């Protein structure tokens, strides 16, 4: 992924911003005098393999010149991993930090105000509609979904604060689905969710009250439904459930819950505009429709969900900008 | 778990109130002239056992007098099971339905105002404290929120006597917790899940704040189940397949504790947010979810206390699962008086 942008290279430095999250690392960088912003994401399971990516970026995109490279660490792990970064990059020009929430908002404000065709709405009926934000904006909520959910309130440029988030985020969904279905990739989980029918494992309004009917009353609610002396308890231990239906059920459960909490926070704070960031939606139409419908449903259309083409890079983008 | 209460028995109709949820049926009745309220719960899964309990109640506590028994059904299942009740009780005096929300609030208000030793607070530091709501000394009682947790989560706001309405609830309730843990861990009963949760350590599957930020407190949960995908064309999955793949990589008590915290913290947060929106300080929990389980009650209480900086308070009920059946019972008692 790349964006054309006339960057300022007055410091003659290769700036490399890294958002160090709980599960994923996101980098934003620009080869000097290239006027291209580049974006990359890695799954930092083994910290060794994440340092090795940074080395490869410096080698491939700055001629291996550590002395002309400045690293900006952001994300939740920025202050934590600062010393380790210095241990791993002794020849670096410098390493600085940028606080997580300020990184997110500076990066989001940059994408809203500077980058065209970056903000969009999505639902299954109207499709994707690009919002010409870089051509009303404030106040807004940013719901940043990754390792847990962070929710930030922005009333005007450079004025933001944290409101209550949630531990039921992308890591919960991927962790549950990985363990239950054995899926190894987010794309396998989302492909299954797209085809699945949650009604085989969810209790719907119709299932409680008998024959909106398709509204979910209890996510996964259909599943639970001295010494040995009788037959083994293998009848219930052997009940089987469809992987696509499980994926759709838990994608709905997690996304609808995020959307509700986001709605309630926007209601408390008198906010109409809700941006979703982080690596959660992945541009997937089912996930986006679910989050957008949740906001529309609870507000009867008086609040609006917005998505971002570079949703996963908000924090690293803000950190990149803080360098120069 | 009976209660003494001086009832007027009217024309001596034996009122049998049933709250039928997604998985449980809750029954309230009073033998004629006994001045005792009696309570029983049974799963609805096996219909013959559910109906057999109601027959046993009539035979043992109303001398087998079907002709003077009135069944009043409430809860979501009151519609789905109406024909079953008609089929199973052909000699009965009558069968009626009572609206779900009205049942819950009429029952809760009765317990709050009339029944001693019924409302209590609990957390790990303070222990259990009984609240004397039924004694002398409205501005302390109303307004309040009822968070009724069964398969899903229903949330009702009560501003004053007879003034109540529904607000946004949640599909992540007890059915979600039970469904996930029974599939993943093979727990046989809700009580076994709770015992396993009591023993577990969620830090082996959850990402804590300290995991991400180093040194919200460090021990707070940042990502429920967040260590699992990190450390991790078949159509069907089962417990056996999950178990045969996981292979003790993640321990069942740790999984139970993590998801108990995740579901409970989430319910507490949504309750807090609805109470914030509606400027309510008193939050009652109803249903079959807390079950007097200290860890669950502490978790819910801490969530409300945390987000509100101490200004809101979680309340629990000794007869939490019976609110709707109690409301229905009171309506039928009024009709037969
Ligand atoms: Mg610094």
């Amino acid at each position: 992924q790349e964006i054309s942008y006339n960057c300022d290279y007055g410091d003659n430095t290769f700036n490399l911003a890294i958002d160090i999250g709980g599960t994923l690392a996101k980098v934003v960088f620009s080869p000097i005098h290239s006027n291209r912003l580049m974006f990359y994401t890695i799954e930092t399971e083994k910290i060794d393999k994440f340092m090795e990516l940074l080395h490869s970026i410096i080698k491939e995109h700055n001629n291996g010149c550590y002395r002309m490279t400045h690293i900006i660490a952001t994300g939740g792990g920025a202050f934590k991993f600062y010393d380790l970064l210095y241990e791993n990059f002794p020849q670096i020009k410098g390493i600085s930090r940028f606080e997580e929430m300020e990184g997110l908002i500076h990066g989001l404000d940059f994408f809203i105000h500077e980058i065209p065709d970056e903000v969009f709405t999505y639902n299954d009926q109207d499709g994707e509609r690009i919002i010409p934000t870089s051509s009303a904006i404030y106040p807004y909520l940013l719901v940043n979904i990754g390792s847990g959910v962070s929710i930030l309130k922005v009333t005007e440029p450079n004025n933001f604060s944290r409101v209550g988030g949630s531990s039921l985020g992308g890591g919960t969904l991927w962790g549950l689905l990985s363990l239950i279905t054995g899926a190894q990739t987010y794309d396998q989980m989302l492909d299954w969710a797209q085809e699945g029918d949650n009604s085989s494992v969810d209790m719907l309004v119709g299932d409680i009250y008998g024959t909106k009917s398709s509204a979910i009353a209890s996510s996964f609610g259909k599943v639970f439904q001295l010494y040995s002396s009788h037959e083994s308890i293998e009848k219930n231990n052997g009940q089987m459930f469809k992987n696509p239906d499980i994926c759709k059920s838990l994608l709905f459960a997690i996304s609808n819950n995020i959307g509700q909490i986001a709605y309630l926070q926007a209601k408390i704070n008198n906010i109409q505009n809700i941006y979703f960031g982080g690596s959660y939606t992945r541009g997937h139409l089912t996930t986006m429709n679910t989050l957008s419908y949740a906001i529309n449903f609870w507000s009867q259309g008086s609040k609006q969900a917005f998505f971002l083409k570079h949703e996963g890079y908000l924090g690293a983008m803000g950190a990149f900008l803080s360098a120069s």
